[PDB]
């Protein structure tokens, strides 16, 4: 019944519970959703925990190189990491059979590089695992462990477990969600947008978190504070998630701190320099993904752009500021007008009839497909945004970019169909950027190579 800490974690509050990795945790009551009350047994001591931070002791979540539900594509991400000798590995489930696990592995050829070789893990009914049926196993441990000694046949023999980062507690501590202001220490100012600042500060003198000022007058508080409920309900790996507010003005927003900045202006510079189609193409695929989520969320984000979206460790992509603009108060904002408005990545409909839906949002993505393959180069590049509307009213649109590939262009102009729902979905851009160079995200190994 006890559980084992994954990872270390920090006393935040009075009221929660320290412990180390490894350390036994009696889950004294259950009764919540990302909190847990619980009792250590080594120390003793009592409080709240973070769910994902523990697993049940025994259980194969308590294993470290356990990747879970991870898709080939995300461990690949992390596999591949230059740091990660040969050999670097870990253990997710396979998404093409229901139940059976598969093995990933980072390998090295002298002739392709470095590279990522995956063996499926076959259960049989006796309840037995094997990767190939000359050795099976009871537990996936006791499969891991012997390839811990022994290649046998696999490309090499497993070295090291995949580093990854303490993850994302659901919240700074239990209930805490509009938390009071001098519990926010601001430090460094990342950035000034058109509604206002944000920084990288301290909640609790504990937490690395990213603090959004916005200027007063900009928004409704008791508006903020009911689209922050339904925000804070949207949980997904390529969105920035919300931790927790200050309703009062001036309003502050407390999130996930992402330390490589503006996908904007990481794509601009020596930062984006050796960046390569198949990079590039990447980064817009694990958009469409986030996207995909706000899409089945039946969920609008209403402001769509390189500049929201931020960057992460492994060439990782977030998804930031969706929703809030339906907030903004700016008469010529909610006019879709004025200096301060993202004309440019509008929407006809939105900008003529402020029709914000999903679609709209789709043709947000098409632009934003072009400052991917134009290293953050504002586009319409020779009209002024007065001009704009007018012109795509027409029927104009941003030709074929230099050096963009013609289907990344057809890709774009059906983002820019007139007609909203002829516009594809995001689940569908997110099918046709995962699978570009002829892999469908498929292909493991057979068995024994020798
Ligand atoms: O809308 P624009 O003007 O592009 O500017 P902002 O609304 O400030 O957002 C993007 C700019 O601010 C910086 N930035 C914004 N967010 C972060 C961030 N974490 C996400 C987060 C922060 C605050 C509240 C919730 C989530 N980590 C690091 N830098 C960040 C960027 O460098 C960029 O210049």
């Amino acid at each position: 019944t006890t559980f084992v800490a994954l990872y270390d974690y920090e006393s935040r509050t009075e009221t929660d519970l320290s412990f180390k990795k490894g350390e036994r945790l009696q889950i004294v009551n259950n009764t919540e959703g990302d909190w847990w009350l619980a009792h250590s047994l080594s120390t003793g001591q009592t409080g709240y925990i973070p769910s994902n931070y523990v697993a049940p002791s025994d259980s194969i979540q308590a294993e470290e190189w356990y990747f879970g539900k991870i898709t080939r594509r995300e461990s690949e991400r992390l596999l591949l990491n230059a740091e990660n000798p040969r050999g670097t590995f870990l253990v997710r489930e396979s998404e093409t059979t229901k139940g059976a696990y598969c093995l990933s592995v980072s390998d090295f050829d002298n002739a392709k590089g470095l590279n990522v070789k995956h063996y499926k893990i076959r259960k049989l009914d006796s309840g037995g695992f094997y990767i190939t049926s000359r050795t099976q196993f009871n537990s996936l441990q006791q499969l891991v462990a012997y390839y811990s000694k022994h290649a046998d046949g696999l490309c090499h023999r497993l070295t090291t477990v995949c580093p990854t980062s303490k993850p994302q507690t659901q919240g700074l501590a239990k209930d805490a969600w509009e938390i009071p202001r001098e519990s926010l220490r601001l430090e460094v100012k990342l950035g000034q947008g058109c509604f206002g600042e944000v920084w990288m500060g301290t909640w609790n003198g504990t937490t690395r978190v990213a603090i959004k000022t916005l200027k007063p007058g900009t928004m409704s508080p008791e508006a903020f504070l009911q689209e922050a409920q339904v925000m804070k309900k949207l949980r997904h790996e390529k969105l920035v998630q919300l931790y927790a507010v200050v309703s009062e003005e001036p309003i502050y927003i407390v999130g996930e701190y992402m330390s490589k900045g503006s996908l904007l202006d990481f794509l601009k510079g020596e930062t984006g320099k050796y960046l390569r189609l198949p990079q590039l193409v990447d980064m817009a695929a694990q958009i469409a993904s986030g996207m995909a989520y706000v899409e089945r969320m039946n969920y609008v984000h209403r402001d769509l752009r390189a500049a929201n979206i931020l960057v992460g460790e492994n060439l990782v992509c977030k998804v930031a500021d969706f929703g809030l603009a339906r907030l903004i108060e700016d008469n010529e904002y909610t006019a879709r007008q004025g200096a301060k408005f993202p004309i440019k990545w509008t929407a006809p409909e939105a900008a003529l009839y402020g029709r914000f839906t999903i679609k709209s949002d789709v043709w947000s993505f098409g632009i934003l497909l072009t400052e991917l393959t134009t290293k953050g180069r504002v586009p319409y590049p020779g009209m002024v945004n007065r001009e704009v509307l007018d012109q795509v009213e027409r029927g104009y649109r941003m030709p074929c970019p230099p050096e963009c590939p013609e289907s990344l262009h057809d890709l774009m102009c059906q983002c820019w169909r007139k007609e909203p729902e002829e516009r594809p979905t995001f689940e569908y851009l997110q099918a046709f950027l995962e699978d570009y160079f002829t892999s469908t995200e498929p292909q493991y190994q057979p068995g024994e190579n020798l």
